[PDB]
């Protein structure tokens, strides 16, 4: 469960095992059965690690391959590492990994989008080459996060419910790292402000096999805080604040010391309070208002493999266009996100992978929750993916809430009795951030039956495409009705976290009409002027930031055109309009 | 009622009213009461006649707009016309037009796609300017062809719900004119080619109707005599005749003179002398096998809608001759009938339809809430049914004698599920049989309405086939798509024993959009798609046609499924070619004219 993320220290080293590896597909299922693990893999390919395989070969065969594949790589553990604590750690394999080192099984995960490593001292010699294999599985059934069925014709084909396509394989960093056998486990971090800004405290919690001390620096390095054991609360005068906009980063070094040996491990915090007042969200006790995306990890060439260039590229489209925040819809992000956040003062949403819990959008079992859909043991494995997400993010203050599903069918018998005890369960993992599920649009004020069991009220609302198509002025009566009518109902904040249209960049009309250009600019405002009409509304967040690949159909001219950017980041004409209205607001202040 | 198309004859002069009209919305609906026809129109603006009236003016309001629209303009009538018979004819007003000369009420008609005209003799003088005014109303209901709903909303606006995937456009689409006769006139001739086995003889039936003395004459393509008779009705015997064949289309002239006492009329009609029949799974023209290749086409383009413009006509005839089409099929509405005259000078093979589509509530293509029940006194009814009839006469009162058209499509893609399907269509089958028994019929069948789910295909002569299979089911999956298809015309052969015309097969294609995975939407999925139903048409022995769906990018009503249109077409609306333009290309000029290719 305890799961820090690796830095250079001192006591830590990494070595990154991004680069190419031995690809190979197993369409008999015999990978398995002939050991693969033990050899070189045969009738290999060069495959780029961090990466989905399915877009690299240009391939078709491949990109819609079902099954296992199998990566393999060669690796030196540096001389020096003798007498270390050697861990092997992957930060993704999407959606299944199993790990050998030479003949020696080491790991297994299931979760696409959080990291898993072993200690694999004792399965390697410092100096030596050793022969890594991962088998990795891309298969959806009922008890995955996110849920599918794979139908056999015979040849396997993945069914699923999500709108974005089921890319795989490796997505994110691959390393082996360091610790001394006397190591810094586990660390929270829990940042109280007092009403008047003037004051903070921070509480720690640590897990070290060893003498715990932890010292408080400031961005300068000077020490403003020192405590002593596994737990104890820090007290901060004139706290430099975490703030939207800015994010001021203390750092908390945490050494354990046995008598022989010892580790530090740095941690950076940042001092903000969160928390919902009525119908206002509040950051250091002041209302705030978000603007930005609904965003997906999603390029070509790469699939939803981590890039720094896109994340430098696409932090700076962020910035110019006014976004102060964003979800991780609909997966957990590349933590290096949350290092990003938590630096520049972005305010982030994080989301797990349980989108797709909904059989009505656009064979399939006739009772949602059931036996043979979402079921006692679909609930334990969302369960593990919400404590998989905290366990890793409880210490980001980029982080301000917990989103732990997208557009849950919420109408059948059962929805409420699966939701409640992973609304209490996700409180108890972290009783600091307030938690949503975000809201499918046809699961009404009058119609929802699980809101109240949540803090925030996050819709998803596209009035005016699906329905009343091309009829700005019908899908601008029904959505201001919807909202004030949620508001009535709960008096929480609302965010609306997704609004938007499909624009096919380039199609220009003096008719306004659906697919053009005119129509997205025309639609968001629509929608503008109504959330500005709504006291309950503190924030927007427009579907989606980027074109980005789906399962093929009817309804995608090749993947999701909602865009505000292309794929290849060109902006459409709302680019401009969105800049125009986020830099035009006062920095975290609802529009008049 | 008798349809001849106006020609300039020594007895005959023909005076075009194309042109600049003025134009005017009716929002208020008060024209009719404030009798809008007796004076200049008030808040005009000029429109192009012929048009579609939505897309002329890059206005929203326009173009969306539901109710009654108002034309108008001045012409003098030429002064030698005196004492000459006086003819106003508009060739096609979508869908309903009501026509006053100057406070005359002179004709009205319903169907937006036939000619209607009136004797305005008694309303007009020689040498003198009269007003022509026309109320246009572009509404759909249950008993129109095609049918619809007007939604009403709450403020009583007017918002027209359809059930077919083009755009709802209306106007005066094809030409205004008035012409003359003398006062004795041929008002209708009915030719029959017949064409015996060897093809070494033809017969041809004529019958006219003329309130006066009839003699005819056949001349050959140099206006050498080769036949004369007399009377309202014979049989002219043609020794060795140049039969009218696809892919070159050689026309006689049939001269009709009317003789009375005092005058006389001259009307010369083109006659193409060729057979036409169903033998088995073969459609047999002049006793010879027959394979169509083409397309379903649209009367559609930039700017003019579904109006008439002859250098697109131009256009779009060089660019099926390049590509190798040798025949389409009038989807979904009968075309300018300039269209037809084209076809049989150039022997181009042409499936003519009626405006029935839409009968089908349970498509995702047009656009309130539908009725429960398609044939119900509320939806498909009797009066529905005579509207269909009506609108069957009027199409082959009009081209009846054009020899490029082969066969009647009296509708296209109606739900035939339900047991009201056989009682409504049977009648009609059996009334297009009576009116024009020299040419098959056909009823265009939805692909839902399967082998083993149709209920009327029996009572027709021709299987026209619309299938999709790999784009709206078995999405992108070609290996799937194939095996269901194939299973499919099989099924289809085995049932009926019919010549199976695939009359729609296409796939969404964005020019410009190009893929390594062949993926849908992409130029390369729709080559492998084409190419895929081509490799099961060439392996069962009953397909005798392939007309792809469609020949360019057309508009359709806004929605979720289109992106800025139709773009199933071969060519983009500017009829630039995507890259199927040239599978296609490769395909039909590399098969023997008119043969069934092969594997
Ligand atoms: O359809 C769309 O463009 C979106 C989809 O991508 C998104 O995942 C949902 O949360 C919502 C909308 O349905
Ligand atoms: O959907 C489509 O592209 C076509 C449509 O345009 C056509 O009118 C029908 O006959 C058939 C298909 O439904």
């Amino acid at each position: 469960s305890h799961m820090l993320r690796p830095v250079e220290t001192p006591t830590r080293e990494i070595k990154k095992l991004d680069g190419l590896w031995a690809f190979s597909l197993d369409r008999e299922n015999c990978g398995i059965d002939q050991r693969w693990w033990e050899s070189a893999l045969q009738e290999s390919r060069a495959i780029a690690v961090p990466g989905s395989f399915n877009d690299q070969f240009a391939d078709a065969d491949i990109r819609n391959y079902a099954g296992n594949v199998w990566y393999q790589r060669e690796v030196f553990i540096p001389k020096g590492w003798a007498g270390q604590r050697i861990v092997l750690r992957f930060d993704a394999v999407t959606h299944y990994g199993k790990v050998w080192v030479n003949n020696q099984e080491v790991m297994e995960h299931q979760g696409g989008y959080t990291p898993f490593e072993a200690d694999v001292t004792p399965y390697v010699i410092a100096g030596k080459s050793v022969r890594i294999t991962v088998c990795v599985n891309n298969e959806l059934n009922w008890q995955t996060i996110p849920p599918g069925m794979v139908i056999t014709d015979e040849k396997k084909k993945q069914s699923y419910f999500h709108d974005f396509f089921n890319y795989a394989g490796i997505h994110r960093s691959v390393m082996l790292y360091t610790t001394p056998n006397t190591w810094v486990d586990d660390i929270t971090v829990v940042t109280h402000v007092a009403q008047d800004c003037n004051h903070a405290s921070v509480d720690w919690q640590v897990v070290a096999n060893g003498d715990v001390s932890v010292e408080l620096r400031d961005a300068d390095q000077q020490v403003v805080a020192t405590g002593q054991g596994t737990s104890g609360t820090l007290q901060v005068v004139n706290p430099h604040l975490w703030q939207p906009g800015e994010g001021y980063l203390y750092e908390l070094c945490v050494t354990a010391k046995s008598q022989t040996e010892c580790d530090i491990y740095p941690l950076r915090v940042g001092i903000r309070s969160v928390a919902v007042k009525g119908e206002q969200f509040l950051i250091n006790h002041k209302p705030f208002y978000f603007t930005g995306f609904g965003r997906h990890e999603d390029a070509d060439l790469r699939g939803k493999g981590f890039d720094n260039v896109l994340m430098v590229h696409d932090h700076a489209l962020m910035d110019w266009i006014g976004a102060n925040s964003y979800r991780t819809s609909h997966y957990p992000y590349a933590e290096e996100m949350l290092d990003w956040a938590d630096e520049h003062g972005i305010v982030v949403i994080d989301e797990t992978a349980a989108v797709g819990f909904n059989l009505s959008l656009g064979n399939k079992p006739k009772e949602l929750y059931s036996e043979e859909a979402v079921n006692g043991e679909t609930q334990q494995a969302h369960l593990q993916a919400i404590k998989e997400l905290i366990a890793r993010d409880k210490n980001h203050p980029s982080v301000v809430m917990w989103s732990i599903a997208n557009e849950p069918d919420t109408r059948p018998q059962g929805a409420r009795e699966y939701f409640a005890p992973l609304a209490e369960a996700t409180r108890k993992l972290d009783p600091t951030r307030p938690i949503t599920c975000v809201n499918v649009m046809f699961c009404d004020a009058h119609t929802d039956t699980i809101s109240d069991l949540f803090d925030v009220l996050c819709l998803n609302r596209y009035y005016g495409w699906y329905v009343q198509s091309g009829d700005l002025e019908t899908a601008e009566k029904v959505l201001e009705k919807e909202l004030l009518a949620w508001q009535e109902k709960l008096h929480q904040p609302i965010i609306i976290t997704e609004y938007g249209v499909d624009t096919l960049a380039g199609l220009h009309s003096m008719y306004t009409d659906m697919w053009s250009e005119e129509y997205q600019c025309a639609w968001l405002d629509m929608y503008h002027r109504v959330f500005d009409r709504v006291s309950a509304v503190v924030g927007e967040q427009v579907w989606n930031f980027a074109d980005f690949a789906t399962s093929q159909g009817i309804l995608r001219v090749g993947g999701n055109k909602k865009g505000i950017f292309t794929r290849d980041r060109k902006p459409k004409s709302a680019a401009f309009l969105l800049q125009k209205r986020w830099t035009g607001m006062n920095f975290g202040e609802k529009p008049q």
